[PDB]
């Protein structure tokens, strides 16, 4: 399992729910929904090192982690958080996140690579689940 490539969106659910309970406001949310149309996903894998870029019209976000050793990550919101990610299965890791400061909805979020080559991302706020899936461009 290699979860490098440049990955380009196919479908997407549930993502404006997501940031209700997230708490972004109905204006944000529509900036963002509309954005999320057409994004780039950008992951390099070595090994259990990862970086991940995610780009729309209006923003980009970078990550870089190790599975097994934990790191500092945003929400999807903007809210600092301690997050560790682990490997499910062999095709299937599991990012779960604990907030810094405040309270506020409990964060996950998990990346898998199916056996006919798509990415499938699922995030979740609480009860609210996301789901996206993309292929290689
Ligand atoms: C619309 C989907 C996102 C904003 C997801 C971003 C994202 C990735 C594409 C990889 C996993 C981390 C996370 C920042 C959740």
């Amino acid at each position: 399992p290699n979860f490098s490539g440049n990955w380009k969106i196919i479908r997407s659910e549930n993502f404006e729910e997501l940031l209700k309970v997230l708490g972004v406001n109905v204006m944000l949310r529509k900036i963002a929904v509309a954005a999320a149309s057409k994004p780039a996903v950008e992951i390099k894998q070595e090994g259990d090192t990862f970086y991940i870029k995610e780009s729309t019209t209006v923003r980009t976000t970078e990550i870089n982690f190790k599975v097994g050793e934990e790191f500092e990550e945003q929400t999807v919101d903007g809210r600092p958080c301690k997050s560790l990610v682990k490997w499910e299965s062999e095709n299937k890791m599991v990012c779960e996140q604990k907030l810094l400061k405040g309270e506020g909805p409990k964060t996950s979020w998990t990346l898998e690579l199916t056996n006919d080559g798509e990415l499938i991302l699922t995030m979740t706020a609480d009860d609210v689940v996301c789901t996206k899936v993309y292929v290689r461009e």
